[PDB]
């Protein structure tokens, strides 16, 4: 059962990484997700590729070198695995979404510097609906955008500002199967709730250090039921809410040892419930 499974998390069941450039290793990892059989998608940002892990942490496959040509990255920041198995990845400084099909082999690309609809400043966090559509964290035109699953330009919603349907450097989002948008609006210490069409629909949290409130949220994912995971990076800790947004759980403190984080990024939910952690400044995914 989902709640008691998420009430007892606390110790890690393994963790891999470490600092390197070699199969395995990470150098800053930001973004993560889970693919087809329970996969561990990680977004090694510097250096420039994807590794994909089988649901044990051991290393199967990896893709991405530096550059801004085709499958070439510039220290990409979310990934996101689709419902056909195809990855898709925000190319933080080339400024642009590339998706990638099953095997990693480039499809295609879109988007390029600038606030045009379509063009993007630093996209960070990417996620896909049932149907395909990508949705993308544009942190510094704070904003998202949507798009059809060739990049066709959807809609966005969101600009600057701590008021309702307003954000300041948003990071990381997730689509709910009730087609729920969550975004992690990091300098307003809050999650926003929108739904597709873009309307506000809840605030979870708001800036402290007690349970349900935040210090510059970062990774945020959804399980099957709604369930909502937060990586709390500023107070180095897991929050874990129920779908009607009310605090459930939080696991973390601050460290390098087991069960403790630096600098979380990404977060993600296996269809077991292990939940998986990035911990950017230990060079570690953690997973509980």
């Amino acid at each position: 059962i989902p709640k008691q499974v998420y009430l007892r998390k606390r110790q890690q069941l393994f963790q891999l990484g470490g600092r390197g450039s070699e199969p395995g290793s990470f150098t800053w990892p930001r973004g993560l997700a889970v693919g087809p059989d329970n996969s561990i998608v990680v977004a090694d940002s510097s250096n420039h590729r994807v590794q994909v892990f089988d649901s044990n942490g051991i290393f199967v496959k990896e893709f991405g070198e530096y550059g801004n040509g085709e499958g070439e990255f510039d220290c990409l920041a979310g990934v996101a695995v689709n419902r056909i198995g195809q990855y898709i990845i925000a190319d933080r400084y080339n400024h642009r979404i590339q998706v990638l099909d099953p095997q990693g082999r480039f499809l295609r690309a879109f988007g390029s510097q600038g606030t045009a609809d379509g063009k993007f400043n630093y996209p960070w966090g990417v996620t896909t609906d049932a149907l395909g559509f990508i949705y993308v964290c544009d942190k510094e035109n704070h904003r998202v955008q949507v798009f059809q699953s060739d990049g066709s330009f959807v809609g966005k919603f969101g600009s600057c500002g701590r008021g309702e349907g307003q954000l300041e450097h948003p990071h990381y989002i997730a689509v709910s199967n009730t087609n729920r948008v969550i975004v992690s609006d990091s300098n307003n210490h809050r999650i926003q709730i929108f739904d597709v069409n873009g309307k506000v629909l809840s605030t979870v949290g708001g800036e402290g250090s007690d349970d349900g409130q935040f210090k510059f949220p970062r990774g945020v994912a959804v399980d099957d039921q709604g369930y909502i995971f937060v990586a709390d990076s500023g107070n180095n800790r897991i929050q874990i809410f129920n779908p009607d947004g009310s605090f459930l759980k939080t696991f973390g403190s601050w460290g390098s040892g087991d069960s403790e984080f630096k600098g979380l990024e990404g977060v993600a939910i296996m269809s077991n419930g292990n939940i998986l952690v990035c911990d950017r400044e230990n060079h570690r995914v953690q997973v509980f």
